[PDB]
């Protein structure tokens, strides 16, 4: 499957793509404002994610740091990134269908649209100014708007036992972005697409 990753932000981002235990494609790349990078993701990939990283520095070997979404200091991510990260999440060719969503469960750094470029389903979007509107206690000094699990490490926010409810913090993410997961047990906003669809992830769509 192809994923064109487009940075419409006025700032550089470093795109990242991983399934948690491995890179997808090269795993990451710099995207200056306006740039597009197309990756190939193997059919059947389960639990893939794409995200933006901000404020990165990498040496010539591809090792370094980012302020949001850093993945073990690598340009080319093999693992998931450090919150806060707005997440484009997907599982492909799962009993013949693909499934896509956006999640704020690991916080929000950069607005995003995640849409198919082929027929048969809708896209999803979280493009509101969550960083600007972020509750004081969730603001990350390194940049972005943390989720409450990251900040407070409670069973309720982290849904550790699988029984949690919505919270004042989750409700903030949900109010700003109804179409994204705001906590683990949120009413799903996952979209079913035809198996083997192709996609575009656009940072700063609006």
């Amino acid at each position: 499957a192809t994923f064109e990753i487009v940075n419409r932000c006025s700032y550089t981002v470093w795109a990242a793509a991983s399934k948690g235990d491995a890179a997808l494609d090269a795993g990451g790349r710099q995207l200056n404002s306006g740039e597009s990078w197309t990756i190939n993701v193997e059919p059947g990939t389960n639990g893939g994610k794409i995200w933006a990283r901000t404020d990165c520095y990498f040496d010539d070997s591809g090792s370094g740091i980012c302020k949001t979404g850093d993945c073990g200091g690598l340009l080319r991510c093999k693992r998931f990134g450090r919150p806060p990260t707005t997440l484009a999440e997907f599982s492909l060719n799962q009993y013949g269908k693909d499934y896509i969503d956006i999640s704020n469960i690991k916080g929000f750094n950069v607005p995003m649209n995640f849409s198919p470029t082929t027929r048969g389903c809708r896209g999803v979007r979280c493009a509101a100014d969550i960083v600007g509107q972020c509750p004081a206690k969730l603001k990350a000094p390194g940049g972005g708007c943390n989720d409450a699990c990251t900040v407070f490490q409670t069973s309720e926010y982290c849904c550790t036992t699988g029984k949690c409810g919505p919270t004042e913090y989750s409700r903030f993410f949900k109010r700003l972005c109804p179409d994204a997961f705001s906590y683990v047990l949120d009413k799903p906003t996952t979209v079913t697409c035809p198996g083997s669809s192709n996609y575009r992830v656009t940072f700063c769509p609006t």
